[PDB]
């Protein structure tokens, strides 16, 4: 039958979908969510064998274990056990596009398990098996006999094994197909893997049982009263003595309880549902649920007899909250949301796509700690525990059907085809059936990147019809189609329009106001965080706050999808597309996260944290005004700390408790600011600290911060007459300067400072030379391939212009002696193919104090692409343990990504000055630096810098961080100006004009001296 | 043109149409019809079927049609004749002046139906003036109402021809038979004969 | 597989639906709606045998005419030829309500036709069969090999017979089920045939 090449057969003998069940036989256990003796895990050690195609599977396998098989842990993805390679392809399908067929060579995983079953499970009731996740399709047999088949790798498939089991030992056999017609609906940009990757369990239900239950919470106008409505359905023989009781608990207190026999109201001419009943409980002054305060109640549904005998109980956590769109705004409990969201894949660098609670918890905590309040399940329903955790920790969730057909041409070829309506519908309907009772789910999504077809319109209405409680969204086809309640584009810019035909991405600000448009706009994906990115993140945040209908977005994305590989010595390293022999592949494009695979943060995360702060501040004189952006809670776990420093040196500080109502303001007057005794800039920093630990943070957690410059007293104090005067030594090839035990050497043919000595110790390995280029970032590269150059990408523009090949030509090198100093003057031109790209003019003034003052004036041809940077660089001979600077930090920051950094005095070990992006590039810059210290050297000025053991040359020549090697000495790059990093997207130039080095003429000045 | 979907005998009538597991099969009956008949000018309205209550499968299908072929309105009488799955109020047997307030799916007088609070659709009976046997009494009352009220845009009489079948007696003479005459049981006897014309097309 | 007791399987190997085609090879004919040599009718005398259930159908029938079959006209409703009774029920289903199951005694009409196909049709192109109306579900075989299955008694079911025919005589075999899960969606107030 080749059921896996027929979209018309998505399952056989599979049971209906329903919310999480446990069939407790004691109500208090249900109340407390304790483990149920009727729900067994079959996770653990199974038998497994891999075959190249289903046709090669021996028939013997159904009856007994294959000797050649191995013992492996389940859940797992077989690629992570090394049986075949995982593939990383973004859009292009991993198989030939010829729906609904799949390759004849179709990797098949044969899993089996021998296990016991108690006769008490068989003597009465129903025993079913539940596969929470099987990628991508499978056949199931039990004791040699065929049971059923299932598709959709992201929702549970359940089958009744009652008639197939026997008391004692039993054997399950599951043949898993890597590819099936289901794969055409699973073209998500992520690793392509397969296997039994989520939990396997046995659930025992009584013959007369709760087969489904839906919970709704409706409210009055001010949320002071609610009605909890619970619709319950049963299976089994109806009897008049049957009853359902639904009770609602707030902790140990029973809030409400209602009981009724089965029999719903009349629905139509044929009557009503004799097998269902609806209980309605009134709740006064309900504690409302939100991401801010995730208040929850527990609903217990008991199926029992009139005499009081319990048959079974099911239950769920309940969050009282209303979500609605009104007058163009998305409201939660009647207040407009501001979504600080992120998209998050189920990815583990060691286990593949297998999720565990510890990883989920770790993610949730980091998310919350970083000011996120929402998550989009890109792009499929998640492991069931995920929702339980969001409900309890408190995160707004967008639940998304497992439908993505990006690889089709055009994108909606399948979604507009009615023959694919059935398969698509199951992906949507079964998700709703499963997750509809979770309060954290606030919006349903019809999937991702599948164009816009009539099937989406049909499914959009299905949802609206069965669950009016939550809006429906979908981005395909232009982001504002008839299948979406929310304008939810991906990578639409803040101000800049991208008018692509048919599916333009308008500036978000303009999109809102297009003629006739009235819906709210929340980006389903924005701020692509690939590598050194997040340039312009503040720009989004400023617009979201200014425009009521701009209600936020989901950054793309949480975690890099890198996988661990092991070298010859057995040491681990981070792998990406192509690293498993997979081809074609999309290389590093699977690494777009705010965190590395192991959950260590990328520097961008801190920018996200700061822009997503929940407190806004303004300063007026001694007055600080704090405004709360919380909609529901008071700042009852917050204190404001403040500190004033002069150039890094603390002058004063203090603390004040914060007491601001949601959306309110609090004024705090600072105390008279005692003048300071020295020139310099005073800076005020404030931070919001939570004194008490919470379910998601530790005591002392800093949730927000801001700085301001206060008074500045410029230095007018004339130095002091040097103790000695430097001497100039002129020779044919060099100008040397001697002062005390220091010496500087300027080569007359090169025109650069080629050597500097402290005593007899050389301080340079490479001369001090200008630098106009940087080791390309992922955003600079875009999709450009050596095999397929994208001429519009920054890196390609720079290459083609000769920036990376340009050589310095000396125009002038002179030396003069002044009354107390020696002055060297140089001029160089950088040319390529006979065109002058850059001209650098400098003076080096070395005085009796031993300081070397460097002045740089550069001209950049107007017709050359704007350069990546305008600075100097050199390889220092020494290596020192720490880096100390007075500037922005402490973490890496760039022009368009420095709002989170603070101006102060920082001191870190040298390795912290290098950011180990998996795909190496320019990294570790710090901007706004007035003083830099390393070894006995000090540089003063107003520059940007990076310092590390790796040259730009190496970084640009190396594709994986694990292959970099520390060079001798330390590479120092000191920039008068550095181009922004961009990131609005990573496949087209995205650095905003205001961050491009287009001025034409640039000036900077530095002083290098010894310390 | 109406999809081949009727599940009248279910209890309640929308038991299957509100069940997503039945969406695929219902879907094929609506999409395959549209695909085959959409170029005929004589088709002016699509119908989602008959007497299958009102289920969410109806709403999804109603939308699919609206999406693929905006050129013709979509109607469906199930669940009360004025649900969200119909562009036209299309009751069956609603009376001219008399209301029949059945619970859940009342049959309002047609004149009154048009003006219920918030209502603005046209009203065209999907079935009216049940022509069973000696009938059609009160026919003129409908016509007088259709002409006086703009939004009462008429109706489809129930129905054209008696579903009688020919049987032969002992003498070989033909005779008109109805429910139960073939030994069929249970059956609904003469209820299958409701037309304006006899099975051979002779007019009643 | 008992595809007729599974609303998840409404067809197997059926072609997409589409407006009326005739594949004219002369445009003027297409203009005037004249008969097309590319659209042939298979209506007329077929072979038919009635069985009380699908399980009673002999395997011989796939490859060879059953001698007991009679010759009858097609299209037709088998009740009209007297093989079983037509039933008139308004609302109550004519079968027990237990979806998606149908009775085990399920009247099965075994139709077959031996017919010619010119080589010209087989040398190039696609030859499909079109059944404008089969009530209520059916399996189709051509020259003994299974081709596909179909439901919905009131729309055409089309199958590509290209790889199954041969020049000259060919034999079709159609097993038609009176009741199927499609019957649950066919409760109109009319005779059940
Ligand atoms: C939006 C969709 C997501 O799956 C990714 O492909 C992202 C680009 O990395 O764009
Ligand atoms: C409307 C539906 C039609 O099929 C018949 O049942 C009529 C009454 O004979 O009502
Ligand atoms: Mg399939
Ligand atoms: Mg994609
Ligand atoms: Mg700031
Ligand atoms: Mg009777
Ligand atoms: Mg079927
Ligand atoms: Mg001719
Ligand atoms: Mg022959
Ligand atoms: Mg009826
Ligand atoms: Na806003
Ligand atoms: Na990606
Ligand atoms: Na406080
Ligand atoms: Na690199
Ligand atoms: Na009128
Ligand atoms: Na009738």
């Amino acid at each position: 039958r080749r059921d896996w090449e027929n979209p018309g057969v998505t399952q056989l003998n599979r049971l209906a979908a329903h919310p999480p069940f446990a069939s407790w036989r004691n109500s208090e256990e249900a109340r407390t969510d304790r483990p149920s003796q009727q729900l067994r895990s079959l996770n653990g050690e199974w038998r497994f064998a891999w075959f190249p195609a289903p046709e090669a599977v021996p028939e013997s396998w159904l009856e007994c274990d294959l000797p050649e098989a191995d013992t492996v842990v389940v859940p797992s993805n077989w690629q992570m056990h090394g049986y075949d390679a995982p593939i990383y392809t973004n859009v292009t399908y991993p198989i030939t596009v010829n729906p609904p067929f799949v390759p004849t060579e179709n990797p098949t995983g044969c899993y089996s398990l021998t296990f016991n079953v108690d006769e008490s499970w068989l003597q009465e009731g129903q025993t079913r098996i539940i596969f929470d996740g099987v990628n991508s399709a499978f056949h199931l047999w039990c004791n040699g006999r065929w049971v059923g088949y299932g598709q959709d790798s992201r929702l549970p498939s359940e089958f009744d094994l009652s008639a197939f089991l026997r008391a004692g030992e039993n054997r399950l056999a599951v043949m898993v197909l890597r590819w099936s017609d289901g794969s055409y609906l699973e073209d998500q940009d992520m690793w392509r893997m397969s296997g039994i990757f989520r939990d396997v369990s046995l659930l025992h239900k009584p013959t007369t049982q709760i087969s489904d239950f839906h919970v709704a919470t409706r409210f009055n106008d001010d949320f002071s009263r609610a009605v909890l409505e619970a619709e319950v359905q049963m299976c089994g023989e109806l009897r008049d003595y049957l009853r359902v009781t639904v009770s609602l608990w707030q902790g140990e207190t029973q809030v409400a309880s209602g009981t009724a026999p089965f029999g719903g109201e009349i629905i139509d001419e044929r009557g009503g549902y004799a097998d269902r009943v609806t209980l309605r409980l009134n709740v006064e002054n309900p504690k409302l649920w939100s991401a801010e305060i995730p208040n929850l109640y527990r609903a217990v549904v008991e199926l029992h007899t009139a005499d009081g005998t319990l048959i079974e109980a099911e239950a769920c956590d309940v969050g009282f909250r209303e979500v609605r769109i009104e007058n163009g705004l998305l409201l939660l409990n009647g207040k407009p949301l501001l979504i600080r969201g992120v998209n998050r894949h189920e990815h583990h660098p060691l286990h593949g796509q297998v999720m565990d609670e510890q990883t989920m918890v770790q993610d949730i905590l980091l998310m919350k700690q970083n000011n996120f309040n929402a998550v989009r399940c890109s792009h499929y329903p998640n492991h069931p525990l995920w929702y339980t955790l969001c409900d309890r920790y408190g995160l707004y969730v967008v639940d998304e059907a497992n439908i993505e057909t990006h690889g089709m041409v055009p994108m909606n070829r399948l979604t507009d085809d009615p023959r694919w309506l059935p398969a698509m519908s199951e992906r949507v309907t079964r998700m709703v059936q499963r997750d509809r009772n979770h309060p954290s789910v606030i919006i349903w999504s019809l999937g991702n990147e599948s164009g816009h077809g009539a099937n989406h319109d049909a499914l959009y209405r299905w949802i609206k019809s069965v669950d009016p409680s939550r809006p429906v969204q979908y981005e395909g086809g232009g982001a504002d189609t008839t299948a979406t309640d929310i304008i939810c584009p991906m990578y639409a810019r803040v101000d800049e329009d991208q008018p692509f035909p048919a599916v333009p991405k308008w500036s978000i600000k303009k999109w809102l106001s297009l003629p006739g448009e009235t819906r709210p706009l929340i980006l389903c994906e924005y701020a692509h965080a690939m590598g050194n990115s997040l340039g312009g993140f503040a720009k989004y945040w400023q617009a979201f706050r200014q425009y009521p209908r701009l209600q936020g977005g989901f950054v793309w994305d949480w975690v890099d999808q890198s996988l661990i590989k092991y070298d010859e010595n057995g040491n681990p390293w981070s792998a990406y597309g192509g690293d498993f022999g997979d081809t074609p592949n999309d290389r590093q494009f699977c690494m777009n996260g705010l965190v590395f695979a192991d959950r260590t943060p990328h520097p961008a995360l801190t920018e996200a944290k700061h822009q997503q702060q929940f407190f806004q501040f303004r300063l007026s004189g001694q007055t600080i005004e704090v405004t709360s952006e919380y909609l529901f809670r008071h700042s009852d776990n917050e204190l404001l700390h403040w500190m004033v420093a002069l150039d890094g040196k603390p002058l004063a500080s203090g603390e004040v408790p914060l007491d601001v109502a949601p959306q309110g303001k609090q004024l705090i007057e600072l105390p008279e600011l005692p003048q300071p005794e020295s020139a310099g800039q005073l800076w005020l920093t404030v931070r919001v600290v939570q004194p008490n630990a919470t379910a998601w943070s530790e005591a002392g957690h800093i949730s927000a911060w801001q700085q301001w410059r206060l008074a500045e007293n410029l230095s007018v104090t004339l130095p002091a007459a040097s103790h000695a005067i430097p001497h100039l030594t002129t020779s044919e090839m060099d100008f040397c300067i001697e002062l005390g035990n220091k010496r500087w050497q300027f080569n007359r043919q090169s025109g650069f400072l080629s050597q500097m000595w402290i005593g007899d110790k050389k301080q340079l390995l490479t001369p001090l030379r200008d630098q106009f280029t940087r080791a390309p970032l992922d955003n600079d590269i875009g999709v450009s391939e050596a095999t397929r150059i994208d001429p519009n990408a920054w890196v390609e523009r720079w290459k083609a212009a000769g920036h990376y090949q340009a050589e310095a030509a000396l125009l002038q090198c002179t030396a003069d002696t002044l009354a107390d100093a020696v002055l060297i003057t140089t001029a160089h031109a950088w040319q390529h193919q006979g065109k002058t790209l850059f001209i650098s003019r400098k003076t080096y003034r070395i005085d009796g104090s031993g300081q070397m003052a460097i002045t740089v004036d550069v001209e950049v041809a107007s017709d050359t692409p704007h350069p990546a940077r305008i600075g100097l660089n050199c390889q220092l001979a020494q290596v020192a343990e720490r880096v100390n600077w007075l500037g922005l930090g402490p973490q890496e920051n760039y022009p368009d990504r420095l709002t989170a950094a603070c101006f102060d005095r920082w001191d870190l070990p040298l390795s912290d000055m290098y950011t180990p992006y998996v795909f190496p590039s320019e990294n570790g810059l710090r901007c706004g630096t007035r003083e830099l210290n390393y070894g006995p050297h000090q540089w003063r000025g107003d520059f940007q810098f990076n310092i590390s053991r790796y040259s730009q040359q190496q970084l640009m020549e190396t594709s994986h961080r694990h292959l970099l090697h520390a060079e001798e000495g330390t590479w120092l790059n000191i920039d008068g100006f550095h181009m922004g990093i961009g990131g609005d997207d990573s496949w087209s130039p995205s650095v905003s004009a205001e961050f491009q080095l287009s001025a034409g003429r640039y000036h900077y000045q530095l002083v290098w001296c010894q310390k």
